[PDB]
């Protein structure tokens, strides 16, 4: 399926997710970006994507890449490690989450909009190839939209330009769905007709 | 000398700066905590307090542990790797800055008064041993008050109570002051004649 001009309204649905159909290769740097809206004020933990391989069929624990949180804090998975910082993101506003990874330099970066607020050292790596990305997967607390891969590092004042990944991009017919149904919104904002 | 009852000016002091008589000891877990106040409201790159182990003396690029920042960041070295955040501190107010070293779990905190504003995971290391404590050291842009450094994990409701390292402590006699005079302020924070 296609996601073009759709948001997926995940809010309060636990047995919903949305997965990439391809495999991802293996990335030495890339910029993933997607939008979310929290549509309540005081939230428990949620993920908005993860990049799942065979490390997390053990014990269900360690995650390659993802973005999660709680009600006060943005959770950066990598390789297992977590990184977590406070966050005062309003409810009920789109925002645009951006991370970038230079597996050269080993440096993960998170920005909101075209901010940066957390930069990362780890050990540089590549990213492990052939996981599988999900999407809002209890489920995340609000609607989830325009997730986009590049490989390679996009710089903040590309960040909000509406591009499509040339990896994954959200207008591709790339998208598995269970259960939950897409919504068009043409207020979406980088929806064209 | 004892720092007691006093602060460091080291505002516009290019060549100043003030170590820890003793070397520290190898240390799994500690709390190591400062208070701070920016007497400028655009800064530049600043130190707080750092480490230096002879990793650093190999041109000047490796600090084992520190706490420095800039105008909107805040950033912590462990080990040669950096990890910053975005900062809205408030200029001519003091804070109170707390790092813990969990190096069984390898887990890295920051916290802002009683506050986490970043948590880290990294290699489970240990404190290397025997490097010299520096504070200040161009110069940091305002004052610096009652650093402590205790070989245990504090819990968050005890920061602000004004207890003494059990390493390090601001009172006892084992600073070694270069060009700057600490001055007496009988309303800072844990004075107590
Ligand atoms: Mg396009
Ligand atoms: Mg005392």
């Amino acid at each position: 399926l296609s996601l073009k001009g759709k948001k997926l309204d995940f809010f309060g649905r636990g047995d919903t997710y949305v997965s990439l159909i391809d495999t991802i290769p293996e990335l030495s740097r890339f910029t993933a970006c997607i939008d979310l809206v929290f549509m309540d004020d005081n939230s428990r933990y949620w993920m908005a994507f993860s990049y799942i391989t065979n490390n997390a069929l053990l014990g269900r624990e360690d995650i390659d890449l993802g973005l999660a949180g709680d009600h006060q804090q943005l959770i950066l998975y990598r390789l297992g490690k977590t990184f977590s910082i406070r966050h005062h993101l309003a409810s009920f506003q789109w925002h645009t989450i951006c991370l970038i990874w230079d597996g050269v330099k080993g440096k993960l970066e998170l920005f909101l909009n075209k901010e940066r607020i957390l930069e990362v050292t780890d050990q540089p790596h590549n990213l492990t190839p052939h996981g599988t990305l999900f999407l809002g997967h209890r489920s995340f607390p609000g609607s989830l939209y325009y997730f986009q891969l590049w490989d390679h590092i996009l710089e903040n004042e590309e960040f909000m330009k509406c591009l499509d990944g040339n990896i994954v991009s959200w207008e591709e017919d790339v998208w598995l769905v269970n259960k939950i149904i897409p919504t068009v919104d043409r207020t979406l904002r980088c929806f064209v007709p």
